[PDB]
């Protein structure tokens, strides 16, 4: 179509469409409890990432905010996608370490809020304003990151699996705020053909390297 | 009102409503546990389908898309009700197997997409994708449907109540794609006020029936 | 800004924002698994709620219904805030009293319908119907009192504390169907400043004072 980005939407959309059928097929013949919890986070996750890069690829999870005295052309499905996967692959974290309950309930609270901000701040018309939402949110992110790295006898596979799977995590989520600050949600420094590419490289590894990474160790078994 | 719909709409509000107060006062007394989540789903369920058709009879749940060149009036309040009935039901299926929690995620996963794919696909504007989303939601239905299935040393009360229930999911469930692809949200070959019927005649077995058959088991009982 | 009552949302920002970062300050150190429950339930409202008071403090979760005749300024921020906050808050009554899993989401579910039809009654531009969606939102509120009051070998520190917090709760929430009515949202007897005037006197008291009296308790404790 005639959206320079469609490209990095349609790559997108097959990315996350080829990954869940590869999570779905390994997951056949898993019995193990615990591993049934991992490969059902893995599986879900890049599954609703498909359905939201499709709505996007479609225009349909697209709608233009004034501000700045221009329409700009903001993509609302990626926080309906986010503010399902990202708890989901906290959780997958939480499990691992066996997180108490209280941990998780924070963990999900903050990361409700750090994807509502986001989304407040995406379809804010007063310029100014954006960057108060931006802030809360990355005020949530980094909240959650602190607890990933300081609120956590735990098997050597778990940890030596959390330990990887955390430093994915903190270096890739921590891109996220930083494209949407210099993309077009925020200064408009890198337009959204590169931004939508940026989130799309995000998005693949922080959903099926994620998940293969996670997929591969006996960790999560019982 | 003007909308020849409204009759089946009242109708629905009626039955939801009677339903519920029938489970509300059935349930008083249960200081079981196990059937204190039953009569909780069952009782919740027609509550919520209750205020999801009153707000479709005062028109509020509706609103109009245009495709095929015309102005097309679509009832969005029965994703809001599917959105969280589904859900409820899949899980006293589950409470009944006793089903590990993955599966239970797994369920709930795909019951949110297969709903949220269908409301997408009722709002949008090109015809042709209606029918793509329409067939990912049918996917996410066939894929819970297999799991009903072939997911599932229990009392032979539960399983005996478990495949009747079952029998009942996999055959109403499978209508609503079917109403939907022959009613006024796909190919428009039924008019809406049969569609409403349809969905009507649907949800008080899938809701009434169901818990009716299910508050009659002693499997729900521990 | 020229909105009367942006100085009771300009103080009711101001006062969540300052209880979470307490709430939050307070939370650190905690290790019982228990009381986490409790701490992280304590800072997740005022966090959940600043950020909704912001949003209406800067104009994004205000919207104008039509009814009447007129255009009306609805803070619907509000219901975002509650839809969240308030089963939080019957969350930690619940976990207080160890209540049975039937009974919590029996609970939440009651809570979901009422903020959920209060939100569709706040919305709504037929003026009577106003009112209809308002009685059943009462009704799921007396439920729930119902249930704190009549579905509930406890330590005296439980009972104690849940007392207290049940009168608190009772009291308090008992208000909010009282100032809509008299409100903007209903009758318009009370100007738009002096209700939001009176929310925020709730909220900071069922959310802030709520949960200094909770965290002082060593109920909350394993
Ligand atoms: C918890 C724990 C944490 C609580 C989070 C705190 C912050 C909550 C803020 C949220 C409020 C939502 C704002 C938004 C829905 C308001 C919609 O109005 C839009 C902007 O005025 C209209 O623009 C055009 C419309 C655009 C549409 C965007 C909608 C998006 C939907 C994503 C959610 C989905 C719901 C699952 C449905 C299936
Ligand atoms: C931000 C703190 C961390 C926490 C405080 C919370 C939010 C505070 C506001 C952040 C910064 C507001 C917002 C100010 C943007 C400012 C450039 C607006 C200038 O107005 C110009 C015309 O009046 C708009 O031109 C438009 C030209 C655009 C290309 C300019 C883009 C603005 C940029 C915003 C920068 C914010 C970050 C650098 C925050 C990183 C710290
Ligand atoms: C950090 C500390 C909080 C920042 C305090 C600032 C106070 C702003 O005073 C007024 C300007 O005189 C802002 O209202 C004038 C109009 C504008 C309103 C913006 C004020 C609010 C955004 C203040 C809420 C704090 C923000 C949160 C930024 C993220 C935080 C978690 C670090
Ligand atoms: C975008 C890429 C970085 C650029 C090119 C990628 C090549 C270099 C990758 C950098 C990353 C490396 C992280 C390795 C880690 C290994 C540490 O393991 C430790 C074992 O105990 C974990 O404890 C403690 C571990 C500590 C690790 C902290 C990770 C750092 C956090 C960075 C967050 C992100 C970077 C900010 C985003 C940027 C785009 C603004
Ligand atoms: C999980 C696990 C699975 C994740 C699901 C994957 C697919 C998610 C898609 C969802 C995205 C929502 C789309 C929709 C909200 C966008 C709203 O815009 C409408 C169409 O442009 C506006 O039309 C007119 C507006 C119409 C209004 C319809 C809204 C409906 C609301 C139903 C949800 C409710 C939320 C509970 C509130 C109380
Ligand atoms: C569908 C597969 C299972 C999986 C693939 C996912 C979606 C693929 C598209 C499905 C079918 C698109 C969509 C094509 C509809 C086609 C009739 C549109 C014709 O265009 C006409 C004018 O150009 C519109 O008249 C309007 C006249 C209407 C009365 C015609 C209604 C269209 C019907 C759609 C039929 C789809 C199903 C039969 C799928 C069952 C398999
Ligand atoms: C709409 C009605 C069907 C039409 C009139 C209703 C009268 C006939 C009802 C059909 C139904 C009968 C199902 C009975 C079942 C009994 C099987 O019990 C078995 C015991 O182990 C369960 O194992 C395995 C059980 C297997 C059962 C599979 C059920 C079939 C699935 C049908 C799904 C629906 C039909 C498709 C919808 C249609 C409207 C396009
Ligand atoms: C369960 C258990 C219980 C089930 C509850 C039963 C009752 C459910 C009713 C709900 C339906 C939602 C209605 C509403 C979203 C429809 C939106 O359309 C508005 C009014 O036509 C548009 O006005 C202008 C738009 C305004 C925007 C208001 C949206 C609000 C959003 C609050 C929810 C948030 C979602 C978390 C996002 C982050
Ligand atoms: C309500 C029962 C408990 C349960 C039944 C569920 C809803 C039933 C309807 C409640 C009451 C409808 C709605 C009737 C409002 C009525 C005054 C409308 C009058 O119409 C006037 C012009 O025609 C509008 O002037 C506008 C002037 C306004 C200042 C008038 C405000 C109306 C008030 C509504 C009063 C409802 C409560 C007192 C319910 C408490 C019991
Ligand atoms: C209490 C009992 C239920 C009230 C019964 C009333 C029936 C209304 O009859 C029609 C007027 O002849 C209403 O439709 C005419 C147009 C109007 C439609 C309103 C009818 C519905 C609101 C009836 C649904 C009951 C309401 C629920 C009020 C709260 C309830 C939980 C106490
Ligand atoms: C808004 C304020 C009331 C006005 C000024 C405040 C000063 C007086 C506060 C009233 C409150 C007092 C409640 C104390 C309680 C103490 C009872 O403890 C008992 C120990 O077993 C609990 O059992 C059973 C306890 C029973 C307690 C029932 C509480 C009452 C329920 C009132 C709900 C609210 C009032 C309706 C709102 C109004 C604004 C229309
Ligand atoms: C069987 C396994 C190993 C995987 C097959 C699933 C296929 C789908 C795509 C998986 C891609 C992700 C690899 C890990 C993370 C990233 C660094 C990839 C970023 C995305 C961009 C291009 C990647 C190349 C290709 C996989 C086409
Ligand atoms: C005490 C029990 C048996 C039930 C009383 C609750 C009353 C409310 C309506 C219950 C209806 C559902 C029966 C099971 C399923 C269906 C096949 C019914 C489809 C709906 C259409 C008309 C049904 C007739 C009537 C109940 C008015
Ligand atoms: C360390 C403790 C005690 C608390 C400090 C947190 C500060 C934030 C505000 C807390 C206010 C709530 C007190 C309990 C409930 C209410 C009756 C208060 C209603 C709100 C209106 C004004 C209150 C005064 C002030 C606290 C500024
Ligand atoms: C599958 C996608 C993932 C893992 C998404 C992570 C997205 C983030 C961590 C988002 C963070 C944001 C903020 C911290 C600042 C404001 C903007 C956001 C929403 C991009
Ligand atoms: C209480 C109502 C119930 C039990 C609803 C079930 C509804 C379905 C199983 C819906 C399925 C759909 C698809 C499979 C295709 C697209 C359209 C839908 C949303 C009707
Ligand atoms: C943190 C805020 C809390 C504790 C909010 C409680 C709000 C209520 C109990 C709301 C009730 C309502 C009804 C009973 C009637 C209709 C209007 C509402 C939504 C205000």
């Amino acid at each position: 179509t005639g959206r320079p980005e469609w490209i990095w939407l349609a790559l997108g959309t097959a990315l996350m469409g080829l990954g869940t059928l590869y999570f779905l097929v390994k997951g056949m013949g898993v019995s193990d409890p615990d591993a049934k919890k991992f490969y059902a986070i893995t599986t879900l996750v890049p599954a609703i990432a498909f359905t939201m890069y499709l709505s996007m690829l479609l225009g349909y999870g697209l709608t233009m905010v004034p501000f700045g005295g221009e329409q700009n052309p903001i993509y609302w499905a990626r926080y309906a996608d986010w503010l399902f996967t990202t708890p989901l692959l906290l959780l997958a974290l939480a499990l691992l370490v066996d997180a108490d309950q209280g941990t998780i309930l924070a963990l999900v609270g903050a990361d409700g809020i750090m994807i509502g901000t986001g989304l407040v701040g995406a379809l804010t018309k007063v310029y100014s304003y954006r960057f108060v939402w931006w802030a809360i949110s990355t005020a949530a992110m980094l909240y959650i990151l602190y607890v990933l790295f300081f609120g956590f006898s735990m098997r050597p596979e778990v940890a030596s699996t959390f330990k990887v799977l955390r430093n994915v995590t903190v270096v890739l989520w921590s891109a996220y705020p930083v494209v949407w600050l210099i993309g077009s949600e925020g200064a408009g420094i890198v337009p959204l053909n590169i931004e939508t590419l940026l989130f799309m490289v995000l998005d693949v590894s922080a959903k099926v390297g994620f998940g293969l990474i996670l997929l591969r160790s006996r960790a999560i078994f019982g």
